[PDB]
């Protein structure tokens, strides 16, 4: 009766500070997480992995992108040793929170980055929770990275999305609502009877951005102050429940 959530995010969004916030803010509810990091290079872990990748695997490389890369491979074949683990502390841990490394691209794309997720998906409710830069969200590259890394994540993973705006902190008050307002608010531009958008293109553009959107949540939240966190554990609960109707069907074993 465990369920998993996987931080994912682009180098500098957060994702370890706020999986550390999220521990913490889980440590309140005395309900702790087990914890595993599959980031080979950081320094430390938060509060502690009790599945950590780098003391079951070092590098001994033979650049350092797939020096990252390699890690993850090792790592991912002993994957069904790894979920028996965790399924034997199923019923003792209410989450287990993964980190992963800040080279995205290596997680997300890679084939045994694919396979960690899937094993993951195929035994527990598990949800991604995709950490955002949001101070500088804006910025071209960032936005256009976070978009589609962001959508590939929702087409190739089929799991539950749970978009975080992370440091809220420093950013406009009321952001992750007024996104989804703004988000909404042009989905229905959209769809209007004026010409533009009455194309079989503009059409299929439509039906996908509502596919993406339906299957994602946005929540902001300050990974310094624990701001939003409550909001954060709501929607994954939500996801979880949804989860034996809607996910389970893409996810067997
Ligand atoms: N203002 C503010 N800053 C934050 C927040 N969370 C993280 N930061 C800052 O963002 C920077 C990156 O934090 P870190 O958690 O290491 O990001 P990361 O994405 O895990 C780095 P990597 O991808 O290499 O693992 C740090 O300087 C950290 O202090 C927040 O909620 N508010
Ligand atoms: C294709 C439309 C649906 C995709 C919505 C989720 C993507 C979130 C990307 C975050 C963008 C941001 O930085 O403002
Ligand atoms: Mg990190």
């Amino acid at each position: 009766s465990l369920s998993t959530i996987i931080c994912i995010g682009m180098a500098g969004s957060g994702k370890t500070t706020f999986m550390q916030r999220l521990n913490s803010h889980l440590r309140a509810e005395k309900t702790p997480p087990y914890v595993i990091n599959l980031d080979p290079a950081v320094l430390r872990v938060p509060y502690g992995a009790n599945i950590d990748i780098r003391d079951s695997i070092k590098y001994k490389k033979v650049g350092p992108n797939g020096a990252i890369v390699t890690s993850l491979n090792l790592f991912s074949t002993k994957i069904d040793q790894v979920i028996r683990l965790v399924e034997q502390k199923k019923d003792k841990f209410q989450n287990c929170i993964i980190d992963t490394p800040g080279q995205i691209e290596c997680f997300v794309w890679s084939a045994s980055g694919a396979i960690i997720t899937e094993s993951f998906a195929s035994s527990f409710p598990t949800v991604i929770a995709y950490i955002v830069d949001t101070p500088r969200n804006s910025s071209p590259t960032t936005f256009m990275s976070n978009m589609l890394y962001a959508c590939s994540i929702l087409y190739k993973t089929k799991l539950p999305m749970i978009v975080v705006f992370n440091k809220t902190d420093v950013c406009k008050a009321d952001f992750a609502k007024e996104w989804m307002t703004d988000f909404e608010s042009f989905q229905a531009a959209i769809k209007e009877d004026q010409d533009g958008y009455m194309s079989s293109l503009v059409n299929s553009m439509s039906l996908m951005l509502e596919e993406f959107y339906s299957q994602l949540d946005v929540v902001g939240v300050s990974s310094f102050t624990g701001d939003g966190f409550d909001e954060f554990m709501q929607c994954v609960d939500k996801k979880v429940d949804e989860y034996d109707q809607y996910y389970k069907k893409h996810h067997h074993h």
